[PDB]
């Protein structure tokens, strides 16, 4: 096809659907229509160009500015599909994925997904309504289009289902974060972050060292997967305005070659148009409409998901850490700390009615295994129970984990036999994000209370479960002597303790089985 | 000439943005553009036509509906601007006005416009951007566009300042209602209401008999001005689809006449294009554009309102509605209702520190003269004080109209020497709309309080003013005896008492000059 | 991309040697080099274009004019092989020659070849020399070209032994012409009236009705197969430039429209580059070069030639055509006439020393079967010898064929006891075309002299023969008793009277077993 207007060879043309987003890359080899040799012209700075008088071309020298975010990879996909002229709900364009998220952060949970794209239009291009271009069909199209022997997977293999009827031509940047919200200060929308970090990358914003939104965008990049892909301009420019050295003269590079690199970089939502609605007689039209869902069966499915996040050690060494000697109560009590080292977190104590050296179990630890901030240090210690009214010298407490905002923790710590009520000094001591964790159900296997003690408080240390968690080696305090506990004692511990889900949790050798089979991790 | 497909010869003319929306009847003069002499041919649903090779159609049978609805007639008429491809934010469509309201409706106060409108679309046409049509326009309008010395008011008066780049064709139906909502039952949104109208009469929906949504549509439609405007279509139709018969074959009948019947009627938000775009020199593009505020100055202008909706008779005859006699109340209180007649309505008692047959002022009567729903009845009564404790055989009260969602009450009711707690029994009482009332600000001049009686409860009376409302002669009571009352007193009464807006009120006199100021009243 | 200049997807393409004269239709698949992504830009008559930095351009909007003619195919071949930029005296580009000709026409012989080629150049676009393209190499031709185990053959059929490195963009049209020149007048050189039929068939020339240049070039067309062949352009006008209504303007249409249809369309002498030259090692240079001869060895072969053209009857039907009865000469000659019919024809009489009713042989007659006009009718007769002096009343002459230009007599014709010297009347006599002819060599077996007839003048009749002509039948008359004649009679001869060629004639049963042996005859 005709003229000398960077754009109008991609007009016209099948388009895989399944592959990237409004990029000449997925257009498909034949042109599907003969555009007439007849000719218009354009004169954009000092300089003309022409283009098939049958497509029609708009001006528009501005900037489209778009953003599809989401925390959950399906619901981005359908997000990113929106809007271009594809009936139905397909998840479209699923070739853009691995251009623009890495294969493991597609596959990982906790993963924000967003692609901001500015796209720097200089001109649309469109074609006639299908009707109009019926009787403009190029042969070996025409003939395949109207066999009613050529069967739909052919005819849109080598076709395409859909082609390219309207589409913005310049050049396009796609700033796409994979982001681990949860280590994120997590105030401030992510998307906003996202347009800001972009804006300032490409010099559109300066952001004040020092400022708010500085911190914010710092955060946004340390704790995101970020690409820059360009579809349309100078070649090679992204490495540069990502990271490289003077990125808002990279960028300005880039976008002041547009003009001489411009190319079909976007769709607007009559942009793709069915190539069913160009057969003659309506039986094809629908037998080949009808093929649309089996051509899309493989793209359709799932982003297979990695919900196993947490590395569980349930046999780690336990250390001892206090009894209620002294104490006055009539059972004895002794805690113990499993010990922590390559990222494995403490999530509670273990609790025996006893004074033994040696702990009776075994606390699990767990690590953040992909480093999504599922485990996060509480941001302090409240008391549950403490021993004030017992006369004893000596000072004894069970104290909880306040969790930051969404986490929860797992079970208590007791301070025993101190001197002053000194909080628990547990550098490894982490809570667990909500989503991994249940509601406690059931408070069984009484472990202790403080009877015989004579505080005025009181406390009975319980294990803690719930359906489909694992089964708990802590304990989580209740402030009263009630055996077994009631659900009101069960609701008090609702926001703050939690039981720790078996569908998040894996020992190393389920986790190494559950991982080999998922592809680049 | 262009072909005979309809809306061809729509195609690039001028349009009057200050007449009708989207009409052939506002198209104007001269034609714009040479579109070639080329034609392509298309059959669309067993007819064939031709248009100009340079113009795209798009066929697409289907129903657009759209609704801009508003309280204030200035917010209506920027949302019927909306999204036509006029920049800026103009009142277009002036012209429309008329045709869609009646001109007292569109000055009145009170009122809701609603253009609840439904265009039957066959297909659209479209040109090419402003850039390809520079080198298609017709010679005379080439030579004036560019031609420094012709003035943009000219050349907008010959061309039209807008043409025509894209159009909706088929055919359009405008159901137009001035709603009088304070009459209106108003829990249910007035455009849903509106939306349901205008389906049962065309039977997209049945509406069951004694639903509330039967209930709903009728209050609409016997509480507003309707009317049912049709562009494009078999012509006489929109009587009988609004009122005649049988509306729903009527509507049908309209409906497959469109065929035959078709013309532009609706705008997309690239249908207006500026003719300055086409002009060859960026200094000449801008000097039109610059004139383009001066060509719109008159129908800029705001719709005149008539704020004054309350007709007042502040000296009604005075009757004598009881005395505090055997009370035990040091102070003596008479009080006295205004004689009510031809809707004029008592909005409080006149209170006296006396026991005389005569008033000494005078309580005003306020008439909804527009029939807005600005008065309307109390809900209820309830008591500000009563006589318990005082152990008078006979009972002393001071009541309060609860007045309904949205209105006020002026004046307190008191009930004096009476058998049992008797409630008010006025019929013409009346609260008025909050719009028409300011809250209380001053309580002065005290009429009366009930010390010496010997009740429990405690009371006085005192009469409301506000910044810029009447001088009340009317009263309110405060449950206790503070002299003068407090801001706490005051606060009391808001959102139940207020005074009335000088600014809502007007003698026979005042309202007869000021409407003979307002055309067709 | 590498841009939208037209051309630049030719450029560095291998090209089919022994396919089209620089035509897109003989470009090879995959491309040869990477150009780089970075883009120059150009203006060209108002227009912007694209194209890869690393080639250049140079636009030179100009018409080059070329001619390769030829009587002989082979040289035709070489002559159109020049100056492309292949190594070697290769006849190249043998697949035009059936596009330029009838396959009947190529195998004629007598049949002059033009190509006379008018290329509308806009631009030229040329590549960097062998060793910068050694570093641009795409992966697999250079794994493929420096392989040691990948032979020349594959390479060559991969990848083109050659690539285009220099071409001219815009349109060609090649008027081609298989021209019976025999049939044609031919005092004009053919290529200039080649010449002057293109440019007036297009409009550079208007030629004057009755002009000796409008019966030149009108004898050119009817003696001629024509061909028009577009390389670029508008697709489809050749037919209406060569036969159809109006000409010169479908020329000028095709002509205005070659910025919009421009591609390669002309070779200079740097156009071709072999690949052998991007190999690495000179070893593999070598190698490959050195396989270039057996690629090229089917392409070399001769275009098969029918040289017999003249269709024999060697014993036609002999008819009595005088005696010398009377003439007094002692010895008695009789002459004898062949019959002819069906375009056979007669080359001379058949001579007896007798005074028999019946022939003693037979004198060939000869049909110009593939109407090449090699045989065509004397332009008089004159006088070898007569029997003025004899005194006898009846007169007894020899008569020669006086041949048009470029043909020769094979045999005189006596004119015996008659009344006036009337000259001979033989309608269907000819003379045979130079080329199938051979000088007379021996004058052998005399037939006949006048000798006792008392003329003044002398004549001996003798047969003719040369070193491969038949074994003549006919005569030649010598003026003078001579015995042998000297090499001076034979001299006199010399251009006049010749023998007729072995090789340029068969009788019916040869020629039916010759035309079986060549392909669509």
């Amino acid at each position: 096809q005709l003229g000398n207007l960077p754009g109008v060879t991609s007009m016209g043309m099948g388009y895989d659907v399944n592959g990237l987003y409004a990029s000449p890359e997925s257009l498909l080899g034949q042109p599907l229509f003969d555009f007439g040799g007849e000719l218009d012209s354009i004169e954009i700075e000092g300089r003309s160009y022409t283009f098939p008088r049958s497509m029609h071309v708009h001006t528009y020298f501005h900037s489209d500015f778009k953003q599809d975010v989401s925390k959950e990879i399906e619901e981005y996909r359908e997000k990113m599909s929106q809007h271009v002229g594809v009936s139905g709900r397909y998840k479209l364009f699923s070739a853009s994925l691995s251009v623009d998220f890495t294969t493991t952060d597609q596959q990982l949970t906790e993963i924000t997904y967003s692609s901001t794209r500015e796209a720097h239009v200089l001109w649309y291009i469109s074609l006639p309504g299908a009707a109009t271009l019926r009787s403009m069909l190029r042969r070996d199209f025409r003939d395949d289009l109207n066999n009613p022997n050529m069967p739909a997977m052919e005819l849109f293999k080598r076709y395409g289902p859909y082609y390219i009827s309207e589409a913005a031509v310049g050049g396009r940047l796609d700033y796409s974060a994979a982001s681990k919200t949860l280590k994120m200060d997590s105030s401030q929308s992510l998307s906003t972050t996202a347009e800001m970090s972009y804006k300032a990358l490409v010099g559109e914003i300066k952001i004040e060292h020092g400022s708010e939104m500085e911190k914010q965008v710092n955060s946004f990049r340390s704790n995101s997967t970020i690409r820059l892909t360009a579809t349309g301009g100078k070649p090679g420019m992204t490495d540069r305005i990502l990271h490289g050295p003077d990125s808002q003269q990279a960028f300005s590079q880039w976008a002041e070659s547009l003009l001489d690199y411009a190319t079909l970089m976007d769709f607007s939502t009559e942009s793709l148009q069915p190539i069913w609605a160009l057969a003659d007689k309506p039986e094809r039209r629908v037998e080949l409409e009808d093929a649309f869902p089996e051509f899309m069966k493989q793209s359709q499915q799932s982003i297979p998901k990695v919900d196993k996040v947490l590395l569980m050690d349930a046999r780690p060494p336990m250390v001892k850490a206090g009894e209620d000697s002294g104490s006055g109560a009539s059972e004895d009590l002794a805690v113990f700390n499993p010990s922590t080292s390559n990222g494995y977190k403490m999530v509670g104590q273990f609790g025996q009615r006893n004074h033994a050296s040696v702990a009776d179990g075994h606390a699990p630890i767990f690590k953040d295994l992909f480093d999504l901030g599922v485990l996060k240090a509480p941001v302090g210690w409240q008391r549950v129970w403490d021993d004030a009214g017992s006369g004893k010298s000596k000072d004894y407490a069970c104290w909880r984990a306040i969790p930051p905002q969404g986490y929860r923790a797992l079970g208590d710590v007791m301070m025993l036999a101190t001197s002053g009520y000194n909080p628990p000094n547990l550098p490894d001591y982490v809570c667990v994000h909500q989503s991994l964790c249940a509601d406690v159900q059931t408070l069984q296997n009484r472990v202790w209370w403080d009877k015989g003690t004579g505080a005025r408080k009181d406390v009975s240390l319980w294990q803690p479960g719930a359906a489909g968690a694992v089964a708990s080696s802590c304990f989580a305090g209740v402030p009263n002597y009630n055996n077994p506990p009631n659900s009101g004692d069960i609701e008090r511990l609702r926001g703050s303790i939690a039981c720790v889900k078996t569908s998040a949790i894996a020992s190393m050798q389920e986790m190494k089985s559950m991982l080999s089979q998922h592809q680049g991790m």
